[PDB]
DNA sequence: TTTTTTT
C-alpha cells in the first residue's frame, strides 16, 4: 500500500458526517490534467479543537489507494498549517 | 460535537 503526496481543495465536507472529499489538482508534485478525488474522514485533519474543512480550502496530504478508493491519511493546509474549517 | 467512500 504505496503512499503518495498531492495537494488541491475540498470538494464537500459534511459535519455531521465527519467526512467529506478533496478533489485533488496535484499529486507528487505534479499538477494533474483532470482533478481526481480523494476520501477524507474528520480524524486525519490537522487542526486544534473540532475538525473539519470548509468547501474550497485549499489542503495538502498524504494518501493511499484504498478498497473504497483513494484514502487521505493526514491532511493540513498550505505549507503544513493547520485546516481552516468551518 | 462530526453516519469512515460522494456532493
Amino acid at each position: 500500500p504505496q503512499v503518495l503526496r498531492g495537494s488541491g481543495h475540498c470538494k464537500w465536507f459534511n459535519v455531521r458526517m465527519g467526512f467529506g472529499f478533496i478533489s485533488m489538482t496535484s499529486r507528487e508534485g505534479s499538477p494533474l490534467e483532470n482533478p481526481v478525488d480523494v476520501f477524507v474522514h474528520q480524524s486525519k485533519l490537522y487542526m486544534e479543537g473540532f475538525r473539519s474543512l470548509k468547501e474550497g480550502e485549499p489542503v495538502e496530504f498524504t494518501f493511499k489507494k484504498s478498497s473504497k478508493g483513494f484514502e487521505s491519511l493526514r491532511v493540513t493546509g498550505p505549507g503544513g498549517n493547520p485546516c481552516l474549517g468551518n
